[PDB]
């Protein structure tokens, strides 16, 4: 029989649990990148305004 | 018969997904482009303005 290894067992479901961060980590810089474009829209916005 | 492994398709699974977010990635920094360049016209026509 095979004994499965403590250590083993244990990194192999953290890297399962890491992918699923690596994958949340580019949701979150979407809505960065989107929040800083809207933004500049917004202070472009204005700018016309003062012309 | 073949008895995939768990750990195997969860993987696949988010490299999937993560392919589809390193795609919307892109559009997320075309429209962050976009929009400090046409900032960048506002802030440039004022200036001629005050010329």
């Amino acid at each position: 029989q095979p004994q499965p290894d403590p250590v083993q067992e244990q990194l192999k479901q953290l890297a399962v649990e890491k992918a699923q961060l690596e994958n949340e980590e580019l949701r979150s810089k979407i809505r960065l990148n989107d929040a800083q474009a809207q933004k500049a829209m917004a202070e472009r916005d204005n700018k016309n305004l003062d012309y």
